[PDB]
């Protein structure tokens, strides 16, 4: 029918999941312009003429569209290897924010995966209390941008970093990982790097999960196949690690390795299979069976190295391997102060004293400055670097 | 602005019919950049190979979504040669009857001339006006511009002027008629450039509207525009126009006026006032019009007629129409007991066509065949884009 055709166009320009909506449209013309403006490539009439007739309207579009300037940066709270987060408030909306920023160079530069759009499409849709919330997000012709809440009480690696964790706080932050942890994989996903670093606490000193690059959809049987490990050192899975050519064919059960990891190495304040160089770390997971001891510390409860064990063993044994509600029903879990689904009702081990809405005190000083890095070199043919990064773009078709 | 402001600002963008940043548009860039990119040379780059994997199934569903050709069933051709065909279609599904005009893109490409498309389509579409024939859908492919227009069953002046020995009263009717026409497209801000009979087109009931603005340009601060291009017949073509070949030259709307009045002498005399056997012989004579311009020795040409069109045929600086329509309008030739200017439209014209269906066309002349092998770009090495240039064509109506 003309008219179920016209509308059938009109949802497809509409929808907040469309591969062709306004924001992918949009990126598709700035992206477009970005990859020919070069005088190199202005020798060519067709080129040439069609900068010049949009000269005007991509400039009052640049303008109009979300743009770094639109946001005053408060403070860098987090630097690392594709770019930096920063605390930062909307100039027009006085609202706060956490952006971070990912170098579309350096993510060419040999990464491999377009893991940015996992970590958009969680972020953004997930509607979860344990998911940090994507708000904007948007790119210039060398960053993306994603405007996400700002988490006031710093991450888990901190908060270790802080204090000698005991066993009622190490208990909360557990439960409140594997709800996390259980929501992820609800969505569809195995997280595959969970770590303290990835864990970060709001106002109110409750845990959400952030950064999602590393993750990836399950099949119908729930499973996953990957040739290359991912994940970090201390917290991966020997199956994850050892994934190979082979086969490398992993379920949901890497995660909650990574979780028992997680609760030892705040109930001890060292990592399971911690040694003097990476490498030696390698060898003590491959050997966990021996390799998995704990110090002569009597203040670990009998249950905390029953969980412990029951996550640090071979994927076919491991405890989650029968779904989430046999690790709820565990006895370490067992408590006169919360339950299960009332848990991010009550009050925090741990509720963070704020000074103002840019309290940053829960974050490391990082330096701040640095002077634009090296971004691509000047083509000399068409090269099409920002034609990767069309329909990141999350402003102009968002959920609601 | 506020944020909301700003946002909806940018909102409204993409719904705006007369915005080069609305839906239909931005579509036109996506699917361009698909075609000028699907090409095994340049397939070997990993941005452009990804990129077109990618919107593989998503840009192929568009195209069969969005008008298209196979949309339209072509009852008849009615005109031909320039960059395409003007064709009689009717629309499968809505079964509504439209003249669609087709201009080939590589035949643009080809020999320069790939811009005069933008005024045909933005006056055709917006002037809202009952003298110029109107546009309701512009869409395209990898090889055609598509034009939907309202249908002129009435045919056009040359038709007429070859049927009837065309007297006063109607000369008169038309002449005025096309006054309006042309003072309706300088009021938008445009010089036509091409003025003549063949641009003329009639209604159901005989009343004219201005089709084809492939030549019309934007008048500058002073109500003038420079220009360099070559000429097609300069039957109409004013002495200034033709002067200004190669930027040489900035001319006012007095041109079109010109143009008027080469129109009114051949419809009292039956040929063009400079016509030669050669086009520069042609050209000559206009350049000595002073001296060429003349009239037969039967004086059935009334006197307000010959004064007319003397005053439309002299030079730009003492052309009639450079103060103003009103003192064109106040010429004793256009007096009359019929009608008046503001009413003109509404009264019954000299020529009412009798039409036996929706798709009579009875006033166009049968078309040829064009045997036409129609040439296509070839394979490219690297990046041509020969798409860029009709990025922002599409448009529809409401
Ligand atoms: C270490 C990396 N895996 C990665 C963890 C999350 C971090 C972040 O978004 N931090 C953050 C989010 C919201 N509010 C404050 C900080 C960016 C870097
Ligand atoms: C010869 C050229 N200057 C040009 C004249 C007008 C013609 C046309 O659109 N004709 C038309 C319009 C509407 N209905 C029927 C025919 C296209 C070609």
């Amino acid at each position: 029918s003309f008219e179920t055709r016209f509308e059938k166009m009109d949802n497809l320009l509409r929808d907040p999941k469309s591969e062709v909506n306004s924001d992918c449209l949009l990126d598709g013309l700035d992206a477009l312009v970005y990859d020919l403006d070069f005088p190199a490539l202005r020798k060519n009439k067709n080129i040439d003429n069609f900068l010049s007739r949009y000269k005007d309207t991509i400039n009052k579009i640049r303008d109009l569209r979300m743009k770094a300037e639109d946001y005053e940066v408060v403070k860098v709270i987090g630097r690392g290897a594709f770019g930096e987060v920063q605390l930062v408030r909307h100039k027009s909306t006085r609202k706060v924010y956490a952006m971070k920023l990912l170098s579309k160079f350096e993510m060419i530069k040999r990464s491999d995966s377009a893991f940015f759009w996992e970590e958009r499409d969680i972020m953004a849709f997930a509607n979860s209390p344990w998911v940090v919330q994507l708000f904007y997000a948007f790119q210039d012709d060398r960053y993306l941008y994603m405007v996400m809440e700002y988490m006031p009480g710093g991450d888990l690696v901190n908060l270790m970093s802080n204090y000698d964790v005991p066993e009622k706080w190490a208990r909360f932050y557990t439960a409140e990982v594997v709800l996390a942890l259980d929501a992820i994989h609800s969505m569809g996903f195995i997280h595959r790097d969970v770590k303290p670093d990835n864990m970060l606490l709001d106002k109110s000193g409750h845990l959400k999960l952030a950064d999602f690059g590393t993750c990836m959809k399950m099949n119908k049987e729930g499973m996953v196949r990957c040739d290359t490990a991912v994940g970090t050192p201390d917290y991966i899975s020997p199956e994850v690690l050892k994934s190979q050519g082979g086969d490398g064919y992993y379920g949901r059960e890497c995660d909650w390795w990574s979780v028992g990891v997680f609760l030892y190495e705040m109930l001890v304040g060292d990592t399971p299979f911690y040694a003097d160089s990476l490498v030696g770390t390698y060898s003590k997971i491959m050997n966990h069976k021996n390799s998995l001891t704990f110090p002569d510390d009597n203040d670990i409860s009998k249950e905390a190295k029953n969980l412990i064990c029951a996550f640090l063993t071979d994927r076919e044994v491991r405890l989650g391997r029968n779904g989430v509600e046999e690790i709820k029903r565990h006895l370490f879990f067992k408590n006169d102060q919360w339950a299960w689904e009332t848990l991010r009702d009550t009050v925090a081990p741990v509720v963070p004293d704020l000074s103002s809405d840019i309290d940053t005190s829960n974050f490391d000083d990082l330096e701040e400055d640095k002077g634009e890095e090296e971004t691509f070199p000047i083509p000399k043919a068409f090269v099409g670097n920002q034609l990767p990064f069309v329909g990141f773009t999350y402003y102009s078709n968002r959920r609601y």
